[PDB]
Formats: C-alpha cells, structure tokens, sequence
C-alpha cells in the first residue's frame, strides 16, 4: 500500500540502512566511504557531529554495551544510568529500572539535538530498546510528534522479544497507521558467510525490505569493538562488485521519500 | 617549601603530565605505549572508561573545540551548552554565558564519575577554562572538598588570560595554600622542533616543573584531530631513548605523592 502510493507497487524495494553512525570514527568512515544514503546516528556518540548525508535518522539509545567507547544520557534522570552514569550495559538492566517519563525526556532530547546536526528523516532504536510496551508507545508517539518515520517491522518473530511483551506489542503494532517493513538482520550470522548473505538477496520475491548493516572501516579504533569482525564483513561485502550488482536489482528507497509521502 | 617537606629541596623535580586521555583511542594508546604514570582523563570522552594507571587525575572539561569528536555536559544546566547541546567551542563563548552554580554541578558530576573509573589524584582544567575568577574559586574549593591536588601555576604569563582577570587570579593565586608548579607546555611550538624542546630540558635549574604532553599514536582516528601532527610529535619525542635519558636526570614525582603530603 505504501509502495502503492509511491507508485512502486509489485516491485522489490530495498531500504539499506547503516546503523550506529556516530559511535566510532571507523563507522562514520565506512558511511563516508560506501557512498550510500541511509543511516541513523547515535546522538550520544562522540562522532555524532561528524556525519553528513541525505537520508539520516536518529538511532535512539538507552544502553551502552561495550567496555568502551561508552555513551552517557543527555538528560539527568537516574533511572537511565548505571552507575558510572553511563547507559546500562544490558536491555535487562534497562527494562528492569528505566521509568517511562525519564525515557521520554531523554528521547526528546536525543531527537532535538539531532535536528541541530542534520535533517532527521526517520527514527529507530539501538538494540530495539523501545521494545518494552510502555516505551514502544513513547517511540511511536514521538515519531508522529516530530513527523519522523519510525522503523516498524512487519512481524516481530525472530527479534527475541521477551514473551510477556508480545500481547501489547502485537496490539499497537496491529493498531499503527505506520508502514511496516520486511525486516532483515545479517547480524548474529558468522562473518565469513556475510558475502553470501548479501548475494542471496537476489532471491527475494517482490516486497518492501529493510536491511540493516553495521559497516565499519578496518581500524585500530574499530578493532577495539568486540563485534568488529562482523562490522568489517558488512563493509567488505557491501564494497564487493558482485554485491553491488545484486543491490542494483532493487529499487532503492530512502526514508526521506517515505516521509514526504506520509507527512 | 613543598619540595622541602617532600625532602626534595634543591633537586630538579619533574611532573610529566599526559593530557586529554579519554579523548581518543589514539591518546589512550599513547598512554599505554609510554608506560608513564601521570595524566588526566576527560570524563565526557568516549574513551574515558578505557584507561587505567597509577597517577590519574580528572581533566575537567567545559569546552569542545573540534567539529568532532565533540563532548556533552553530564548535567543539564543550560548555560553550559550551545545550541546543539555541546560544550561551547571557545573560552569566549563559554565565559560569556556559563553560570557558576551550574559549572559547579557539572564539575562535581565529572569528579564523581571519574571516581567510579579510577583513583583520581589531581584536578586540572582543559584549555584552562577555570581561569574566569569566579570559576577558579569553584575549582579550588572542589580540589579541597575531594582531597585532590589542583593544577596551580607559578606565573600566569602567556596563558592568554583576559587582562581584567589578572587582578583576582593573582589575589587568590597568592592566598591559596596549594603548591604552585613551574608550568611548561611545548603546545604552540612547531612539530618538527619538539624533539629539541625535550632535549633542552637538560638545561633546567632545580625547581618544581610541570610538563604537559598530548602524546597520541599515529591512527586514522587520531588524525581526525586537526592538531595531530603535534600530538604525534610528543609521542615520538617521549619514546626517544635520548629524551628518556634526559628525563631520567629529573626526580620523577607523582601527583599521588604530592597528595599524601598535603591531605
Ligand atoms: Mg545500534
Ligand atoms: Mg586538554
């Protein structure tokens, strides 16, 4: 239906989405190098203010998992920090303690700060931290309020949602006027199979797909991150002429385009 | 006096101090590489939590000069930010708006957070942002209140202090019980001369010298900073066997030692 109103009905369309921009110099590096429009920036990242592009969104953050670099909240609510004053290292920690009003403040802050740095087009969430029903409600409400399109998957099977969340999630997912995407995450999959993952996209039937990558340049700074092998594999696969050819087979779509059509 | 009560009267004594640790993975790297005890850590830095060593202080920040990486206030006082929510880019921007109560909350916050990551022995200020009289007062009160020795220089010549501040700064510089160091900074002097500057320390009389360096390791992330040539120059100087030998002729003194002697 969305594809319909974009006159793209029946086509295979692809939103290729670069995550975790602003987190390291290497990530921004890859974003610059790769030449593709779409990503979202982590406003608390040190390099958040080093990124520029045509299809940029705000990657909302409420957790900081790595030993380093770590990020700190913008606002001063206690429920959001753990306890060097960084965001919690795990979702479990977050979901157990964060109060909704404190979260909402923090996200409002993140969005407004972003809007001082590029023109945000969309909104999504690192580690799907907005998965607590509670917050998911905040997330969608915010997206509407700021006229930014949120990332909504068609189904939440395979996202490891905690089961007690399902009933209410399913609930407002079903109730949302927002377009849903067919979600794809090659994160979790072994680095050496990444190439083949991207090459196999050639086999997908028509439909609107959302594929996320975490490309980072191979760098000493980058290798301080535990998941670097998977971040580099994204980067090399995307630069591989075969993959570039496969990707060309999709009509490429930006959130900017989608936003024009909803707001 | 202080040299006297350390039983060091008459000696050539050096505090060698590594600045901006926590700023980049290249700085932290240089600290490790150099194996020397003393530096201080920019707590709002992304790599703040990646450093450990025996003589670490908190490098307080109230300004973020580069276009990236940039740093944000821990607390949410309005007078500390600019208008993207970063620390302002110049002393001038800062001094014309910062409130003292807010600065106090902020530096307090930065101190608390540093305690969580290591055992702080001292206190200094990035770009000497505490030079506004007002805030210099704040700064020494806090050094008191947390039993950390503050950076206090002997002369304030060539630190570009706005002239109308000299009177008040001279007053409290005069009244403070805290020991004053003989400030040396090769920051300013051309990268290719640097090796010279370090060797010419051979020619220094007895006294208490504070030498600040910004050593950083050759790195794509490091070189994202405009002043990298001089950062890397410090590193190559201090890792040169000649310069280590000349530094040997000094009695190395940690801020830690100073702290026991005074608290
Ligand atoms: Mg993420
Ligand atoms: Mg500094």
């Amino acid at each position: 239906d969305l594809l319909e109103r974009l006159g793209l009905g029946g086509r295979r369309v692809l939103i290729l989405h670069h995550d975790d921009l602003g987190l390291t110099h290497a990530q921004n590096g890859a974003y610059q190098a790769l030449g593709l429009p779409t990503g979202s920036v982590m406003v608390p990242g040190a390099w958040a203010s080093g990124v520029k592009g045509e299809d940029l969104g705000v990657h909302l953050v409420l957790t900081s998992e790595w030993p380093a670099p770590r990020m700190r909240p913008l606002t001063e609510g206690e429920s959001l920090r753990d306890e060097a004053g960084y965001f919690p290292e795990s979702l479990e920690a977050l979901w157990r303690k964060a109060r909704a009003e404190e979260v909402e403040r923090e996200l409002k802050a993140q969005i407004q700060a972003a809007a001082k740095l590029f023109s945000p087009t969309h909104l999504d969430a690192h580690q799907g931290a907005v998965l607590r029903p509670d917050l998911a409600e905040v997330y969608l409400r915010l997206a509407e309020a700021y006229r930014l399109v949120p990332l909504v998957p068609e189904s939440l099977e395979g996202l490891g949602v905690p089961p007690p969340f399902l009933p209410e999630l399913e609930r407002l997912l079903y109730e949302t006027p927002f377009p849903q995407v067919r979600f794809l995450d090659p994160y979790g999959l072994p680095p050496e199979e990444r190439l083949g993952f991207y090459l196999d996209l050639a086999h997908l039937p028509p439909g609107l797909y959302y594929l996320v990558h975490h490309s980072a340049l191979p760098t000493p700074e980058g290798r301080a991150l535990p998941d670097w092998p998977t971040r580099e594999a994204d980067y090399f696969a995307l630069s591989h002429p075969e993959v570039r050819r496969v990707l060309a087979e999709f009509h490429p779509l930006t959130w900017r385009a989608v936003r024009e059509a909803l707001f």
